[PDB]
């Protein structure tokens, strides 16, 4: 009937000498029929719900859901994806049952009845999002979404609770050995679920420095790994504090700040190899030492842009084996393809240089190519804290650049073609009529104004054409040989309008604009940083301790060990470990 | 001596700084100043790698025959910080504004820039490029990262001022 | 009811007895203090949060002293306590 006022005062009073199976059947149509406020009452009389979740009744569940769905067919499909090959027709399954067929409040409540409050917050979050994506219609999907924020809700403030309650066991509710999903990660359920929330919070990212320092105490100084990454001396000195003195070796060397920073320093040393051939060490001979060493250099380049490659969720599964989805999830990172045309035109440099007609132009496109390694510099510090969400502000603001760029533009060809066609020079080249119609006003927004060169009564020799009119020369050499000076008011008046448009109008509106999306996109993209970070931790602590240039070790080693044939996890006793989910089952009901 | 007591008569004159915060007026503005750092030391980084990154492409396609590395230090780092600021040599770098093109025995075509620390002669091969480098050299520092590091002022002013 | 953390305790015998301000302070100089003598920072949180308390009643009552009479709430401060 729905009428839950009767259902109380039934069950709370009035002879009360209720069996089993006089509530087993009760909680099946509280189940079938949708009413979680009546489920809510029956476990709070207490069921077993392990004579209660008998397969049968699972597969009735299942049975009712709705047939023209996006599960009772996806069902029948079947009679992510793995949950299809996995699901087939004590709270546990009953939580999974409930976010399967949306049922909001139903899945709200058997997450609180159950254990692992965090890992099925983030766990529901993961389906919801997959199985958005799996949804046909869109307009359950809105519902679907809804009540993904609602677990990353619970989640985030459920996790707050354990991390200001003890950052050492909170610490440890991420890296459990989760045995569903195959030994999933609590991080790696976050990342997976693309819970961008979840990451944000400062328990999270307090963590994610510690996994940063990997066994090297997060709070070390900086100056101080500086000075123990240029004295591995240094490194057993009353400097860096940790947590056999071969793994005290390996916990600084395979520590991700110490990987990144053997990336930094052997990357610095690559722009300063690439930079003392380009300067001084590129003469038309063949390749000298250090200009074969750049080559074997990139070559590890390579062959370390390879390893993300072949080593590569909103998406695809882990272990996907076909490389059509590997390969293409590689060449949608927006660093590999900075990565990849930086390492597909040094071989372009390098192939027009080793060719003796196409010197010229290999050198050339080396120079290009150094800009390109170069900024590559931004995409490596973007792991720091106090650079990196900077980082990932100043491509926000291109929107504002290309605005700026088309102003000024329109105002550069409204300006640039007035100028040269009210002073009329007579060396009217195309090179030359297109550089002061573009360069030379380009170049009066940043303070290079050429009088001399424009305004008629600043330059003398007034007698310079042959042409009828009056005209004059400009002393530039690229200024025409000689201009007109018929309405040279207009054009000195015609400067001052592109001054005043330009370099006051467009450059301080620019600003107004860079400072109003910078305070619209300063939480979002911290946001969006915060989330990206993890990804670049273990981006890190996956990589090989030997850098770029001595890489090549680390290949010799990786491809010697399949001839002779980061999952992150602390590991921990069970009996240790079912006391981190009672102390954490105790801090759900604490919370609720 | 003297040039440490130069640099010392910059270290006592910084300390003006230190007693004028007591003052209502002024001393509430000096205390902001250094929580400006943060966005000062990215501006510096962000320029930095850009100004390595234009400074040695530059001076790898303009290939000057004065490659002492005290110059080549200047041209790559302090020619492209002073165009952040308006000095910029096109005379220097740009050799259809430079006469004299006859200076190197080299093979390939060079040209004599007039100033004293620009090379004796430079590279004319690909100086399309080195004009468009500059292009994006003054619209990267001098647009782009001068006018956004007003947006992080602006912005980290209005969190640290209360 | 300072030094056992004792908050809503410590929030009522302040408001009977004598001393308002410098016991105001004087609470936040102890919780500050003795959070830095705490070894575990679970209960460092409520010490700090009575500290912040101490801090709003402190505020609050001189304001109104000193709105009174700022020549007589000027002693307050430099009382010889
Ligand atoms: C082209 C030039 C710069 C050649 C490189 C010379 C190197 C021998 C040395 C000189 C000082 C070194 C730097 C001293 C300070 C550090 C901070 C360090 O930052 C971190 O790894 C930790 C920050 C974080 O937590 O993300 C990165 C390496 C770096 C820049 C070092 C990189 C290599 C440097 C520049
Ligand atoms: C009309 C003329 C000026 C030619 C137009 C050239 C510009 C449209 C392009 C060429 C080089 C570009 C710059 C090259 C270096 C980057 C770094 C980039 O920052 C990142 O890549 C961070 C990585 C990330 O956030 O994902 C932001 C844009 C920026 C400044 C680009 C701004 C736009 C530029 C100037
Ligand atoms: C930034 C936005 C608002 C548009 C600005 C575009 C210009 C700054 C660009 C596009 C066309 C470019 C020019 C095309 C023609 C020339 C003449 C050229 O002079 C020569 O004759 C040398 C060899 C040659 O290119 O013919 C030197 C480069 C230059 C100025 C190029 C460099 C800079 C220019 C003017
Ligand atoms: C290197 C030169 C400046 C030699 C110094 C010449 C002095 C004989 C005189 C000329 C005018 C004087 C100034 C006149 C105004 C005052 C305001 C005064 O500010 C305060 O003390 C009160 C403000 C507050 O409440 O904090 C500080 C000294 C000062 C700058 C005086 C400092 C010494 C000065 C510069
Ligand atoms: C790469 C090249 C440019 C060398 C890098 C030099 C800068 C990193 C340093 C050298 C001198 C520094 C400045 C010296 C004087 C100070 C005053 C200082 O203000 C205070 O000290 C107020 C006192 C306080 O607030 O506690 C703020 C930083 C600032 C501008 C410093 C800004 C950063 C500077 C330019
Ligand atoms: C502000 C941030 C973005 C980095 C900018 C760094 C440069 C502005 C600094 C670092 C290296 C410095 C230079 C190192 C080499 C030289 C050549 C030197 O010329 C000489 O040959 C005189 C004596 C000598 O030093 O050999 C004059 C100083 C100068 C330009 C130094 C002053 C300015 C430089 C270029
Ligand atoms: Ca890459």
């Amino acid at each position: 009937w729905n009428r839950v006022d009767i259902a109380q005062s039934e069950l709370f009073r009035g002879d009360i000498q209720w069996r089993s199976f006089h509530l087993e059947a009760s909680l099946m149509d509280a189940l079938l029929n949708d009413r979680p406020e009546f489920v809510r009452l029956l476990i709070s009389h207490g069921l077993s719900l392990g004579h209660f979740l008998t397969p049968m009744r699972l597969a009735q569940l299942y049975s009712a859901a709705p047939s023209n769905s996006l599960i009772r067919n996806l069902l029948d499909q079947a009679s992510v994806g793995h949950v299809l090959r996995m699901l087939l027709g004590p709270w546990s399954d009953l939580l999974l049952w409930a976010l399967l067929l949306n049922r909001a409040q139903m899945a709200m409540y058997f997450w609180e009845m159950g254990s692992n409050a965090v890992s099925s917050a983030l766990g529901a979050c993961l389906l919801l999002r997959v199985m958005a994506r799996l949804e046909p219609d869109a307009e359950e999907a809105a519902r679907r979404k809804d009540l993904a924020f609602k677990f990353e809700g619970m989640g985030v403030d459920l996790f707050g609770e354990c991390y200001r309650s003890s950052e050492v066991r909170a610490a440890r509710l991420l890296l459990r050995r989760c045995p569903l999903w195959g030994d999933a990660t609590c991080l790696q359920l976050a990342m997976q679920a693309d819970a961008r929330a979840f990451f944000a919070q400062d328990g999270v990212q307090s963590l994610l420095t510690q996994k940063w320092w990997g066994d090297m105490a997060s709070t070390t100084p900086i100056w101080a790994l500086v000075l123990a990454f240029f004295c591995p001396p240094l490194i057993y000195t009353r400097l860096i504090t940790f947590r056999r003195c071969l793994r005290r070796w390996f916990h600084f060397w395979g520590a991700p700040v110490t990987i990144f920073m053997g990336n930094v320093v052997s990357y610095l040393l690559f722009l300063l190899l690439f930079s003392r051939v380009l300067l001084v060490d590129f003469q038309p001979a063949p390749p000298g030492s250090l200009e074969l060493l750049l080559y074997f250099w990139a070559f590890t380049l390579l062959c370390e842009e390879l390893r993300q490659g072949l080593s590569g969720s909103g998406g695809p599964g882990p272990g996907h084996a076909s490389l059509s989805q590997r390969l293409r999830l590689y060449l949608a990172d927006s660093w590999n393809q900075c990565d990849l045309v930086a390492l597909t035109c040094f071989l372009l440099g390098v192939g027009c240089r080793l060719t003796p007609g196409l010197y010229h132009l290999g050198r050339t496109v080396l120079c290009i190519d150094f800009m390109v390694f170069t900024v590559r510099l931004l995409h490596i510090f973007t792991v720091n804290k106090q650079l990196g969400p900077k980082i990932v502000i100043v491509s926000k603001m291109m929107k504002d650049v290309f605005f700026f760029l088309f102003f000024l533009g329109v105002w550069l060809v409204a300006y640039g073609v007035a100028t040269e066609g009210l002073l009329r020079p007579r060396d009217s080249d195309f090179p030359s009529i297109l550089r002061r119609v573009f360069y030379r006003p380009y170049l009066q927004i940043f303070g290079q104004i050429p009088q001399e060169d424009m305004d008629v009564a600043l330059m003398e020799h007034s007698n310079c054409s042959s042409e009828p009119g009056f005209w004059a020369h400009p002393p530039g050499a690229q200024a025409g040989t000689c201009v007109s000076q018929y309405a040279n008011w207009l054009v000195v008046l015609l400067l001052v309008i592109f001054l005043l448009v330009a370099n006051i109008l467009l450059v301080n509106l620019l600003i107004a604009m860079f400072s109003y999306t910078f305070g619209k996109v300063q939480g979002n993209s911290d946001l969006y940083w915060k989330a990206q970070r993890y990804r670049l931790i273990r981006e890190f602590h996956s990589r090989p301790a030997l850098a770029p240039p001595f890489i090549v070790i680390s290949h010799l080693r990786l491809l010697l060990r399949q001839l002779c044939r980061e999952h992150f996890r602390v590991y921990l006793s069970k009996e240790a470990e079912r006391k981190l989910l009672t102390w954490e089952s105790v801090h759900k009901e604490n919370f609720l």
